[PDB]
């Protein structure tokens, strides 16, 4: 399924509700175009793997996470799990989602 941020409150209870399935949380601007052309991949798998959750957080409306995150070059995908910051990498690398999801699957 798919939960968007608005503020760390969501955030915490989105890691703590997720449970023990993997968490990918993808920042990129939506206002920006580039950056919002890759959502036809991450935010695409939501049809592909129905057993992951991603979590989509907008650098403009939650700049409340993207600060705590300190995420200064986006686009940006981060893999927590059980609330645990479990890997991470920042590239324009679609491709790389699936084998990095297939990591901690």
């Amino acid at each position: 399924m798919v939960k968007q941020i608005e503020s760390k409150t969501a955030f915490q209870e989105a890691l703590d509700a997720a449970g023990d399935k993997l968490v990918v949380v993808d920042f990129s601007a939506t206002w920006c175009g580039p950056c919002k052309m890759i959502k036809p991949f991450f935010h695409s798998l939501s049809e592909k793997y129905s057993n992951v959750i991603f979590l989509e957080v907008d650098v403009d409306d939650a700049q409340d996470v993207a600060s705590e995150a300190e995420v200064k070059a986006t686009p940006t995908f981060q893999f927590f799990k059980k609330g645990q910051k479990v890997g991470e990498f920042s590239g324009a690398n679609k491709e790389k989602l699936e084998a990095t999801i297939n990591e901690l699957v």
